Formats: C-alpha cells, structure tokens, sequence
C-alpha cells in the first residue's frame, strides 16, 4: 500500500502510531510536541485507525502523568502510545518500570533530546534513552526517516505480539523535523500485520470487572525474588519476534532491516558501532571511502535493549580487528558509555578473540557529526589510536579530542544539488523552501532532504535552511558545508554573518538587496566576499526583490522563483500551478518579473584584489561560529554572566518611535510598558549635558533636565509605547529605522553615562519606579511580549536583593539562552541571582533558596550574638541583629558593618566579616508561566505556597504553553482554541489564585499592567513586604493569542481584560481581609474575545459552538466575579506517648529504635466495653 | 473538527524558534515589527 | 573522640549527616523515614552540627521536592543533605543530573529498596542506586552499620572538598534496622576533617545577587557539548579525595 | 483492582476511563454497523441508546450475551467477543491524605478538572498514616506528628474547596459514624 | 576506578562471580558485572572467567 509523502520523523512516526493505537496520552515536549499534535489534528478531523476508530488522544498535566495513563489504558485492554523526549523520559522511567514489570504492551515513541544538566537543551543526544535501559521497555532506534516509518511500525507489532512495551527512539532535531520524501504504508497494509490471536489474549487477561484480578500488590523478602525472576520467557521471546516482524515487513515495503545491521567491506578491519541518524552519515562516508579501497565498514544498531549478541556478531566480519564504539552521551566517572559497555560484555562472554574495542562521544546536543569527524574517526583507527575520545569539538580540558581535518570532499553522492537559503524569521523562507520540497517531490522522481536551523532570538532571528535534491537515495544527516547554490535574503546579514562560507566553486549566489548597481556594491559589498565572489569564479546573481514586490502591489514568490530557475534541479510551470492551488495574478505577475529581472552582474576583476567575554565568546556564538570555541571558553558549572544583551545592538525593528519633546507630559508611561527597555528616562542636571531635554516638573525634579531617550537600535517595533502615550497629539511616533537611528544612536551612547537619580521619588511610584535603573534589560522575547515588563518592574523595584528561581517556559528561554543574557548588574554590581532548575520544581528550587538563606542568616545572628560578648561594632551588630527582618535597617547596618569590619579575618569578627553577603535581607522570588503554576509544578507551588516560609511567587499567565507551540494549559479559559482544543476548550480557567486563596495565610493578588500600574506596583511592595507565602498572577500576552491588531495593544487588551470582568483585580491580604480593586465587568466581553484570533478562528470554523462557548464564558465570569464580590462585601515530644493505645502497627513500615513497647492493640475492645466485661465476671 | 488558532491572523502567532517549529509553519507574516496595524496606517498615510 | 552506641544504619548515618549539613530536605518513605524522623527530632531537641547550629529540615510535597529542595539549598551555599529509598530515588534522578551538572556538593543518603515492577516492596536490594549511576553522583556504599557511620563521614568530607555530589547507600531492612553497637565519633573530631579552604570557595561561588551569575541557560548545538565537557577535572580528582579522606 | 503508584493513582484510573470509552465506543460503532434478526437488532438499539445508564445497560447486555452465545463470525462474531464492555463501569480512584493532598495531587487535580467520569474517594486520615504517621498538609493546626513535633502550624489543606472552584465537578464530604444516609 | 580495583584483586585469582542485587530484563548484564567486564577488557591483560550472578532481590535472604 506504499503511497509517497514527504514528511519528517515526527509525521513519519505519527503516521504508523495513529494506524496502531486506539488510546495516547500525551504531554508536549520539544521536540516530540509534533507527533502529539498531528495525531490530535488528525483525530479532530476523523482519521481511522487500523481497527476503524479515531484514535483517543488526551492531554495530561506531566510526563509523568502521561506514563500514568498510558499504564492504565494499557491495563484496561487497550492499545496504547505515547511520545516523548529527554526531561519526558526521566519523568517516565519509574511508571516505565510498572509497565514493564506487569508485561504491558505499550509503545513510547522517543525524539532524542538532552538531558539538562549544566543547561537546559532542547537538542538531540542519547542521554535519555541511555537513562531507561533498566526499566525493561525494548528499545529500537531508527536511523532515517524511512527508518523511522518502518521501525514504529515494527515496534507496534512486536509489543502486540510479545507483551513487552517497546521504546522507539529517533534522533531529534536530525531525524524529527528533516524533511524528506519517504513511502508509507496504507493502512490497510499494516493492519493485516497484526497478530490478532495475541490482540484478543491481550484484551482478554487486562483489568475488568468481569474477571477481576489484584495487579499491584505489596510483596515481602518471601516471595518478590520469585515474582521478578518469573518475568524472563517473555523477554526470551521478544527478539525472535521482533526478527520476525522485520521479515514481514519488508516483505512488504521491500526494505529489509534486521536487529544489528552491517554495512560496508565484508573483509573489513575498522568497524565502527553506532545507534541513531549517524549511522547514515558514516554509511555515506563509507561509500565514498570505499571507491578509494579502504577496508572500513559500520554496524547499525536496531535492537539496542534486549542485546542480542547472537545478531551482533553474525553482523560482526571475523576480519575485525579495531571497533570504535561511537556513543552520544556522557556519562560521568562510569567505565565507558552504554552501547561500549554492551559491546565489551558481548566480546567478554563470547570468549574468543578480542578485537581492540574504542569508545568514543560525538553529536552532544545535537553537535555536528560530519564526514570530516567520521573520517578522523577512521583515521584514528588506522593509526595512533585513542580510546574514551570526544570527536567534534576541540578539548583543552582533559585532552579528549580527536583531531578533525576540514577538508573533506564531496562525499554526498553525485547527481545531487545542495542549497542553502539564509532569512529572517518570518520572511517565508522556510515556508517558501517546503512548498520547494513538497513541489518537486510530488512533481519529480528526485528525494528531496530539507533541514531547518533556527535561531534563540524569537523576533528577528536568522533562520538557516539546507536543502539537497538528489537522483540517490539522500544520506547526509548533516547541515551542508559546500553548498551548489546559496540565497541570502536578507541584505542586512552581508555584512553580519558569513553568508559564503558553504560556497563551492562557481556557486551560484544569488542576493537580496535594493542597491542594484555596480557602484553601490561596490559600496556596500564587505570587502571579504566581494573577494570570494571574484575569486572562485562565482555566478552572482543581485536582485531588489522589494521593489519588484511592492510594484506588484512579501518577497516570497520571487525568491522561489529564484530559486526554482536558478538550482538546477529542474519549474516555473510547476510553480504557477501551485500558485494557482492555493490574488493569484499578482502572485504569477512576480513570478514573471522576477523571471525577467535575474541576470548575473559582471563583478569588477579588481573584487579579486580589493565586555572582553562578549569579544571572545557571546560575538563568536552571536555570528552562528562558536563552533570553533574550545571547552576552555565555559565554565565547568555552565554559569553565565550577567549583563551580555548590552552589547547586542541588533537593529531589526522596521519602525521605530520617535519622541515629540512639545507633546510629553512626563508621566514614565512608556518606559513602565516596554518590553525590551528601550526607553530610558534620563533626568539629569544642567552642567550634565541634538539631546533635546525638557525641564523636569515636580518639586522632586527641581533642578533637573527631563528626557525619554529612545534606544533606536535595541527597539523591537511593537508601538506599545507610541500606543499608551497620554496625550493626543503623540509625544512618541512611529517612524522608519533608517530615518532615526543615525541622529538617536549616538544620544542614547551618551545618555548611557548620566547617572541613574533613584533616590529623588520612591520606587513604589510609577515614575519613581521608573526612575530605577532596570535590570532586566533587552530580552529575546517576542516583539511586545506581555511578561518582560513585568518582569523588569520588578527587578525595578527589588533587583538589587534578589533570588530568581524561574520555571521552564518562555521566561526561561529569553531570560537565559545563550550566550545572551538579558539580566545585568547595577552600579553597585548587585544584580538578579537568576536560576533555572526544571518545569516541574521551580517552586522547590526557589524554598531551598529561603531555607539555605534562612539557615545561613540564623548562623550569622548567632556569631552575632557571641560577639556582642568595641562599642560601635556592638551598636552596629545589635542594629543589624534587631532589625535584620527589614531589608532597609538591615541595609544600613550591613554597611556600617562592611564599614567596621574591613580586612578583618581573625575570630567571631572575622567570621562574621567573612559572610559580608548575608547582611541585607534577601528577596527570594519564584518566576513561572501557566504552565508550571498551573499543571506541572503546581504541585510543588502549593506545598512551597502552603508552608508558610517567606517566597513570592509571580505568574506569567499567558493561558496557554506559549513556549512550547502553544498548547492547551488549565488556564486555557473556556471555548479557547489551542493545540489539545482544536474544537474549543470545554473546561475553564484553573482557579489557581482562588484555590491558593483557601489557605488564608497567603497574600493572593492579581494584576495588570494594561489596565493600571499603580496596582501592579502596590502589589509588587506589600507582596514583598508580606512575612509569609505570597502569589501574584498577572496577566500577559503572547503572540499566540494572535491581537489582531497587533502586540502593541498589549497594553489595551490587558486594559480591556480587566473593563470587561474576563481579568478581575483583587487583592487577599491575610494581615476583611479580601478586597476587589477592579470594577464589575463592563459586558463587553464578546469583543474582548474576538479581538483574540483564537475566538475569531473558533468563529469561522463552528458557529454555534463559538457562540455557545462564548455564552458561556461571559456567564462563567459574571457568577466568578460575583462570588468575588459576595466575599469582597463583608521542642520535641511524639504523638505516641503515653497513650493507653497503640499508636503504631508492627509492620514493618513503622518500625522504629524507640518503638517495641507493650500496648493493648484495640484487640479486646474499648475501655468502657473493657471495663464493663471485668465488672460482669 | 480541527483548525489552528494561527489561520487566518494578520500578525504572527509563532516565533521562529525551533521549539516552535512545524511542517505547516513558516508562512510569510508580520512580526510586529513595524508598529500596529493602526501606527502602520498612520506611517503610511503621513508618507 | 569515639564513643559506643548501640544503634541501626539509620541512626549511625543521621548520626553523621546532622554533623555535617546544615540544611535538610527530606520526603517519607519507608525504609528511610527514621533518618529523616531522628534529624527533625535532634533539631527540635536541638542538637547543633559541626558548625555549632541546630540543622534546619523541611518536608516536602515529595521527593521530586525534596531533590530540588536540595538543589535550591545547594545553589544558594547551604551544605545540604536528603534521605532517599527507591521510588524517591527514581523521582530524584532528573534533579540529581543538575544538582551533578552544576558541580553542587550534595550528599544524599539512600537506603536500598526495591523498585516496584510486579508488586511494590520496601525491602531491600540495588535497583535504586543502579537506576542512578548515569546522575554523575559519586556513589558509596557501605557493607555494616560501623561502615555505614565511617562512609556517612567520608561522604560529607568528600562533597564538600570534590563539588561533585555523593550518594552513600547502605542495604535497606539489613542495614538500616539492624541493631549493632559501634563506635562514632564525636562532633568535635568529625569538625576538623572539614576542609575550610573548599567550604570558603563553595559559599563564595553559590548564587547571591552580591555577586550575581546566570545559572540553567538555554543551549544550542553550538556550546552544549563544551558546556558537557568541561566538567571533567573534577571528576578526575574526585576519587583521590575519596582514598585521602578514607 | 490494581495499584500504580504513590504519584500517579489518579492518571491511572484517568487512563482506565479512556481505555474503557475507546473501546465502547468501538463496540457503539459496530453495533451501528450491525443494524444493518429483528431481536437482535431490538437489543442491540436499546443498548446502544442506554448505554450511559448501568441498569439499562446491563439488561442489554444480558439480552446481547443470551443472543450471541458462540457467535464467532463477522460483525456479530466481533461484538460478541468483547461481552465484557456491555455494562458501563465505574472506575474509582482510591487513596489517602498524602496522595489526594501532597504527592499525586498534580494528577488528582488534573483528571479531576478534565470532564471525564472519574470518581475520586478520599480515605482522609489527616496523617501518612501507613508511613509512621507523617505530617501531612491534611494534618490540620496544632497537631503533632512527625516534622510537627511542636504542633504543625499550618491548617488543613482545603482540597475540597480547592477542586469546588471548578463548578463542573461534584465535591461532597461524608462521615459515617456521624451519618450513614448521607 | 580500575587502579583500585586491580590493587585489590589477587593476580592469583582466576575464576570471577560479580553478584548484584538488581534485575534488567534483556541487559547483558547487570551493571557491576558490566564495569568489572569494563575493567578487564580496557586493562588487556590476561581475562580470568568473569560471571554474573543474582541474590537477595526483596530483601531475600543472602
Ligand atoms: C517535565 C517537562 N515537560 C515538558 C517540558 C517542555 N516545556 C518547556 S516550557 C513548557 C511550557 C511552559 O508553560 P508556561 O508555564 O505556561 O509558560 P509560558 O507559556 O509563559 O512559556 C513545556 C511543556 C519540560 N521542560 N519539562
Ligand atoms: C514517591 C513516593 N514517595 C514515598 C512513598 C512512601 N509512601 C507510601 S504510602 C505513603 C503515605 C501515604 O499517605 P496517605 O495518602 O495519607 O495514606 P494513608 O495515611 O491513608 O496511609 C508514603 C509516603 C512512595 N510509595 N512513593
Ligand atoms: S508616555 Fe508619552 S507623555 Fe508619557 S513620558 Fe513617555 S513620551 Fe512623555
Ligand atoms: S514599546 Fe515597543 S516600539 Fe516602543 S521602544 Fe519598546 S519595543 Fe520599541
Ligand atoms: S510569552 Fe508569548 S509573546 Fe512572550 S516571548 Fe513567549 S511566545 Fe513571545
Ligand atoms: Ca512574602
Ligand atoms: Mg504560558
Ligand atoms: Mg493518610
């Protein structure tokens, strides 16, 4: 039933996963959130199973709990999968154990990802399939797209047959997301596949009350050895068939497959060993090497768990003599890494001979694995060999690195043409690049490979695209490096990024860029690639797509066109019938006109002859090179510096504001609602100072010159600003970069150096607040992102003393990706002490800080205290030991104490000058999403929330996942439209503050920027200033929530939020303890909602459904905001002791040194009853 | 039924990066970096 | 400074883990609640450590909970301790991979339990401690209830001098409550085999906004297989830390 | 009967729910497709209209199993096979203090705020009563147990108050030896 | 450490039992036999017989 599509790993493996199970339990992870998505799109829509039913897809609060229900859908009798990635996997281990151990025929579909431990990654690496080979799943790996297809279909069979759950592992971000053109079996192809005398006995001996069993018992030293060793025929039985459903299936696909593969020199000395998309690339390498006789060869591993040394060594040549054991993962101190520890057990037990057996690590983090590292591979096999080597990158550490020579030819099969497409995000060039991919592979017999590289920086970032179209089969599990034809479309990076360095000679390049002549190319053209051009005889081809773009009243259509007459690979019929599918004149005219404008431009001959870590590391990594950055250059720990988006300068905004100086009022509006800080209000004096200043009003800004300078290059475009400005005549205009940032880069070089006036005005005031430096400052979050504001007011406010334990989500990932970091420290050096731990245990992180801190300023007082035992030290000890509880006296007489006790190092005073760091009062704040307050680490907020310990904890309630994808969360409101809802959410909000509330030891208040700031701010101090639990949620908004009107209405949707009743403000200050700060809603919900695209795409699919949802919401809110306001109205010693009863069992889970006394066991009755038959006899 | 909260938008409901990455994504759209559609408007009728 | 008591594994390893932590995050769980249980009641009574303080524990959610607990207290310079059986030690390990991966010196201490797969049991073996080698904690292992109390010490010594975080397992419901009179040391003895030149460094180098730092970044295939390798010396001196203080 | 976890009962009798309407919802399609004897058809359209309600179900499925005895053949064959999904089933969630309240409330709260018809009983003993009797965030203020040797200072968690902010969900609390009608 | 490991073991010795307490389905090995293997096999020396065994899983008696 072999149909071609051209899809990637997690559309290849969905595809046969969706065919063999009724029952998916799903969390989102990166990069395994595809699979989950697919298989609910495609459940929405009504796709069949093999056995003829929409699959039944749930989402579930964690991994965890997907693991959770995947067992108890596997125990109930049906069939059952799930998808998953690295922190998914550690997640899933201890239920994979459960299922395991009750012989459940589940299937895991796997996306390799790392696993963090020095830093968070979303990248492929085999740590966390290494970290499950205990739990008893089998474990197949497929190498390929096509690979990936046919192994989830074979691991499917197998788990039927075998009641043994299998785990299917692919790589992520090499196998899960390259696009490649595959055939797939017809549903009805492997629907005859399935064993069904096995399907039926599995449904037959699962959970039901009709023949009812106990599964799950609790077992004793007696008899639990016996009920573990009575597992073992079932996985004796399990390779056979998996052998056999290889056999069956490529009786059917024709592409046959066994459990330990060999491929190469059948007489060959220098085998290498590998699992995963590597093993392609070192097969490409191999067929090049073995044109040139070498004797070298590769085993592929399918199979990993259980290991199979019988298929091992009928893979194995006896002609072996050198196996390198290539393993992508890191073990610390372990004698070798998994799959060498399998291989040397397998040649130990076997007995005979021992070839040399090396180990060695490649692709961390979805690290390159190129031609060149396999042949250096080789190379090191061949001569001077090098055993627990890192082959990728240059270590200076420990000296555990191969050495990689970068000159290694074309080794991609001939016949094929390499592409590389530079863009900036949003362009439409990878959109433009499948529609290539898809065109030419449904129009073509050529394959068709197409992977996409990414940047951190969500708005404006660089987005790289490789593509190969080849007669051959296409191998290369590698990004390109000598491409056939390079297209930058985007001018702005000729001079940012090395636009040439994948070129070949005579390459076709082809260029974005308005200055079309030979004169302003001349000028514009960096000097080192007008040599390239010259020299290696290139074919430049300039075109001003722009302008042919807006004659035809989006550069899209002519890069494509570009592209599809300038490749090689065929086209322009192909591409106005596509046009023609999906207006269309203007579409087809670019296409015509751009077609004309191509010709090559005759380049000059004389074009042949024509802090310090940001210096060394952060500008390397920026400019996509830190490739070549040694293990040097990191620190061990993986800490990064604060203070590293200072210096990013990237102008990638198209509009940017200007201030009208005539119209402002003064108000430190616009500075309090940017998103990336580029506003500063410089208020200075007149011996301080084109820089136009006011004259500051006020009697605290008497003296002072009031200015708002604008940071032209650090702006992101989103007009929050320019959109809150008071007055009506706009003090802040929209205006082209180009015509402001020349006259406004050098005012904000010397703004920076006027000093910062924060003592003038309070910081719990708006324009006082705003007159604090911020330390959160040019974040990589979305164009008007609605969490950075909040986030930098708060370190407004408290930066200078503070903890940050930040969940995973968005907030992690612009506060921390690197090597920019948006955090920077103060004159005074005291920034943010910024953490990330994990999604799920940010709460945990965050009340280990207030107990190690709590524990550590007990200490101090209590060396305090014995020193109080000259006079000033003593008034100052006993100011700070008085009034340590509050930051302000503490900060005073922790200065006078710094003051006193210089240099001292001797005694109680040198101890007590030795933690100078302990003085002032720490700030300990907690920094999360919906997600983790709401379904992961909820959990563990309650029980830091519940303890009564000083923590704040802010919530980012974006109402959704925003940044994985953008997934159903339980702030999810009702009748929204996410992923998990593509029918409109049926369940509400998660009522977190209201659940939080219940406790009556907690300050829970809810804020808004948008609608007021003054709230916000009151909220941030008394929350603060709270000595207990405190939870604040504050309302943001995402990009997708799809403002129709754009993210600079943040502010006024947050404003409308609140007018409408869907946001209420309240505040619950257990110090009537409840208050509403908001008024009731206005009714205008309805168009509060569908300003949103979720409601409006609600709309436009089901009507009534939306309209009903609809009703619903703005009922549910007014009988929420009603109960709000019909509340608004108005030493040691053991429970044991000394009890006449036993207050302790005899198992042995109560057993204790102390306990054993004799007690009456409630055996012989109650005492009344007790005393009652004595009195009788 | 199914469709995706991102159809049919003006502006971008997906950022480019690779945690966001999708076979359907990658379409052409603004950024909102330019300014609202309203401040677009506004720039484009003064020019 | 050796005294004699008779006393279980669980008491000889608190014995020696309240000497040398000040803080504690600890989850129930059979067969490793005593330790816990005894600590908390030694801080109400109000036993001081080595550092002359009552050791401050907290109980949390879980054990998930109490590894992050752990690893909060851990960042922030607080030397820190938990107590750990099977299925705790299975929600542990992702936070063991950080509390590893950042170089924390944490010791856990970790009764042998089986791992529920047919039945759940709470008695003894290794299936725990193996489903954690891959954390890149060093493990110890003690044989008797004298040994648990000597490899408890040489636990807390070596994290504290190797940053590189231990775990000190001895065998569940054969160990932890089997009554032995043995030898301990007393507070005073075990206090000067700290090496204060490294608990100086581990303070100054733990998060403070005073001197503030970026820890849990995002990163790209570009550093993460540097930021992976980096961490190797100290793991190459990690165990002649283990021999010298043995 | 069948126990998962510490963390994780809730997920489980969650899973349980959606194996269960999978598969009655596949026995619902092939009877759709066997409607097309007259007794038989009778039965199986007064199965499939009360298939939500247990009485009716299970006098359905009785009638369907005396029908079908060793049917083995097509669609019929099919339906009869899987005799055990005829009357719909309740799965129950069952489990103390610390899960309900510390540990597995997570998933607790979150199959509990799905929609689906799950059923969670709540054995509060306000302690980790099989664990050496722990505190608990159900050990309500002032009382002692272990980690709360003083008195714990922190009151009851409020899980039915908490879980009754959802409004789609029945929350009720019972004692029996106060009353046995309620 | 296989410095302290082959300082401890007797160059005498010639017949090696590595017991575990623990069970993987389908491993090679359990996870001591396989570092002692490990061992052996990165030292190249002479390989005396190296098995594996199971005991005491439970808390059954050893
Ligand atoms: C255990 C685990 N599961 C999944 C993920 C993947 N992940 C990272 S961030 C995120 C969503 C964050 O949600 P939320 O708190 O709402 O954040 P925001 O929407 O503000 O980004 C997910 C699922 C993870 N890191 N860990
Ligand atoms: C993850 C995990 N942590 C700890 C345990 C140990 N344990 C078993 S039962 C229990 C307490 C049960 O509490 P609760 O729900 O109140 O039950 P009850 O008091 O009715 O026994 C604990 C801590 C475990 N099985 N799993
Ligand atoms: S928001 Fe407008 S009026 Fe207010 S300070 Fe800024 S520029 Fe001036
Ligand atoms: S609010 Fe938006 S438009 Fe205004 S300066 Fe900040 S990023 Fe630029
Ligand atoms: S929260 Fe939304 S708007 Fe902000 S950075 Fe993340 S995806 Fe972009
Ligand atoms: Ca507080
Ligand atoms: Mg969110
Ligand atoms: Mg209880």
């Amino acid at each position: 039933g072999k149909k071609m599509m051209t899809t990637d790993g997690n559309t290849a493996t969905a595809h046969v996963a969706y065919a063999m199970s009724e029952v998916a339990a799903i969390y989102p992870i990166t990069p395994s959130s595809t699979m989950g998505e697919e298989a609910d799109d495609w459940a929405a829509q009504g796709r069949k199973n093999i056995f003829g039913q929409t699959l039944t897809i749930r989402e579930m609060q964690s991994e965890a709990g997907a693991a959770g229900a995947v067992h108890g859908a596997l125990a109930a009798g049906a069939l059952t999968t799930t998808f998953t990635a690295s922190q998914g996997l550690l997640l899933m281990i201890p239920n994979m154990y459960k299922i395991s151990g009750e012989l459940l025929p589940g299937v895991f579909h796997v996306t390799a990802r790392a696993i963090a431990a020095h830093a968070l990654s979303i990248f492929g690496d085999h740590q966390d399939i290494y970290a499950a080979r205990q739990t008893g799943f089998a474990m197949l790996a497929s190498s390929s797209v096509q690979e990936a297809h046919d192994m989830a279909l074979v691991a499917h069979l197998a788990a039927i047959e075998s009641n043994v759950p299998f785990m299917h592992f692919f790589d992520g971000f090499r196998t899960s997301h390259e696009i490649q053109k595959i055939e797939v079996l017809d549903y009805a192809d492997m629907a005859s596949l399935v064993n069904q005398k096995a399907l039926a006995e599995f449904r037959a001996k699962s959970m039901n009350p009709e023949h009812p069993h106990v599964r799950g018992t609790a077992q004793n030293p007696d008899i639990y050895f016996q009920g573990r060793e009575a597992a073992n025929p079932y996985y004796l039985k399990v390779p056979g068939i998996v052998a056999e459903y290889m056999q069956k299936v490529a009786s059917l696909t024709g592409r046959s497959y066994k459990l330990f593969d060999y491929v190469g020199a059948p007489d060959a000395e220098r085998v290498i060993v590998s699992m995963g998309s590597s093993c392609e690339t070192i097969e490409e390498v191999i067929n090049h090497l073995a044109a040139k006789g070498e004797k070298i060869g590769l085993i592929k591993v399918r199979l990993y768990r259980p290991f199979v040394s019988e298929a091992f060594f009928a893979a194995l040549p006896a002609s072996a003599k050198v196996i390198t054991v290539l393993d992508r993962t890191k073990e610390p101190g372990a004698p070798g890494d998994p799959l060498y520890l399998d291989v040397c057990s397998a040649f130990v037990e076997r007995g005979e001979a021992m070839p040399k057996i090396l180990a060695g690590r490649y692709g961390l983090g979805s690290k390159e694995f190129s031609p060149a590292m396999v042949k250096s591979v080789y190379d090191n096999m061949s001569g001077a060999k090098k055993n627990h080597f890192t082959v990728g990158i240059e270590d200076d550490v420990t000296g555990t690195s191969l050495p990689v020579d970068n000159a290694f030819a074309d080794t991609t099969p001939k016949g094929t043409i390499q592409c590389q497409f530079w863009g900036l995000g949003a362009d439409g060039t990878v959109g433009a690049n499948k529609q290539a991919i898809k065109i030419i592979g449904d129009n073509t017999d050529l394959f068709a490979q197409g992977y996409f590289s990414y940047d951190s920086k969500k708005s404006g970032g660089i987005t790289i695209s490789h593509l190969r179209f080849g007669e051959k089969p296409i191998q290369s599990t590698y990004l390109v490096n000598r491409a056939d034809y390079v297209a930058c479309h985007n001018p702005a990076y000729v001079g940012i990024y090395d636009i040439l360095e994948g070129i070949k000679d005579g390459g076709t390049f082809v260029l974005n860029s308005p200055w079309s002549s030979l004169e302003d190319m001349d000028k514009h053209l960096p000097s080192g690639i007008k040599r390239t051009i010259a020299n290696k005889k290139l074919k430049f081809y300039n075109i001003d797509a722009v302008k042919i773009a807006t004659d035809v009243g989006r550069i899209n259509m002519i890069m494509q066109t570009a592209f599809f007459k300038l490749a090689g690979v065929l086209a322009v019929d192909l591409l106005k019938k596509s046009i023609h599918k999906a207006i269309v004149k203007m579409n087809t005219d670019a296409v015509d006109q751009a077609v004309t404008s191509l010709q090559e431009f005759k380049y000059p001959d004389s074009w042949k002859d024509a802090n310090e870590f940001f210096k060394n590391v952060v500008k390397p990594i920026l400019t996509q090179q830190g490739d070549k950055l040694p293990v040097s250059a990191f620190e061990a720990d993986g800490r990064f510096p604060l203070g590293t988006s200072q210096f990013e300068k990237r102008g990638v905004a198209i509009n940017v504001p200007q201030w009208v100086p005539e119209n402002c009022i003064q108000c430190n509006q616009c500075a309090f609602v940017c998103p990336h800080s580029a506003i500063l209000p410089v208020l200075a004096k007149e011996e301080e100072l084109n820089f136009t200043a006011l004259e500051a009003k006020g009697k605290e800004l008497k003296g002072y010159k009031f200015r708002i300078q604008i940071n032209t290059l650090d702006c992101m475009g989103c007009g929050n600003c320019a959109d809150i400005c008071p007055p009506k005549e706009k003090a802040l205009v929209m205006q082209p970069l180009d015509t402001q940032r020349d006259a406004q880069v050098p005012n904000l070089e010397y703004a920076a150096r006027i000093p910062v006036k924060s003592e003038v005005l309070p910081r719990d005031s708006l324009k006082g607040s705003q007159f604090q430096e911020p330390l959160m400052e040019f974040s990589g979050a979305c164009s008007g992102c609605g969490e950075t504001p909040y986030v930098r007011v708060i370190t407004q406010l408290f930066g200078e003393r503070m903890f940050i334990a930040n969940a995973t989500g968005c907030s992690s990932i612009w506060g921390a990706s690197a090597p920019s970091m948006p955090y920077k420290t103060n004159r005074l050096g005291q920034g943010p002490a910024w953490g990330n731990s994990l999604f799920e245990d940010a709460a945990e992180y965050g009340f280990g800080m207030n107990m190690s801190m709590f524990a550590r300023r007990t200490h101090l007082a209590d060396l305090a205290a014995k020193a109080l035992e000259s006079g000033d030290v003593k008034e100052a000890l006993q100011g700070w030991l008085a009034g340590k509880n509050d930051p302000i006296k503490s900060k005073e007489y922790g200065d006078k104490l710094k003051k006193l006790l210089a240099g001292q190092k001797d005694g109680l005073l040198g101890q007590i000058a030795a933690m100078s760091d302990l003085y002032t009062k720490k700030s300990v704040w907690i920094f999360g999403g919906d997600g983790w307050a709401y379904d992961i680490g909820y959990g563990g907020l309650d029980h830091v929330l519940a303890s009564g310990e000083d923590v704040n904890v802010f919530v980012m309630d974006t109402e959704v996942y925003s940044n994985t994808g953008g997934q159903s969360s339980k702030a999810t409101p009702t009748g929204a439209v996410a992923k998990f809802a593509a029918a409109g959410k049926r369940t509400g909000k998660k009522d977190l503050a209201r659940m939080v509330m219940t406790y009556g030891y907690v300050y829970v208040a809810t804020v808004s920027m948008g609608y007021s700031k003054q709230q916000f701010l009151k909220v941030l101090k008394e929350a603060e200033s709270f000595p207990g639990p405190s939870l604040v949620i504050a309302y943001a908004t995402c990009i997708n929530q799809g403002l129709r009107k754009g993210m600079g209405k943040s502010q006024d949707v947050m404003n409308t939020a609140v007018k409408s009743g869907y946001w209420p403000l309240f505040r619950y200050d257990p110090r009537n303890p409840f208050q509403l700060d908001s008024k009731a809603p206005d009714g205008s919900v309805e168009e509060f909602l569908m300003a949103q695209n979720r409601f409006a795409v609600l709309d436009r699919s089901f009507p009534e459904d939306a309209k009903r949802l609809r009703a619903q919401v703005a009922h549910e809110l007014d009988v929420r905001f009603k109960e709000l306001e019909h509340m608004a109205a108005t030493g040691s010693v053991d429970f044991g002791e000394g009890a006449e009863f036993c207050t302790r069992d005899d198992t042995p889970m109560m057993a204790r040194p102390d306990s054993g006394e004799a007690c009456d066991q409630n055996r012989a009755g109650t005492s009344e009853q007790q005393g009652d038959l004595s009195k009788r006899t």
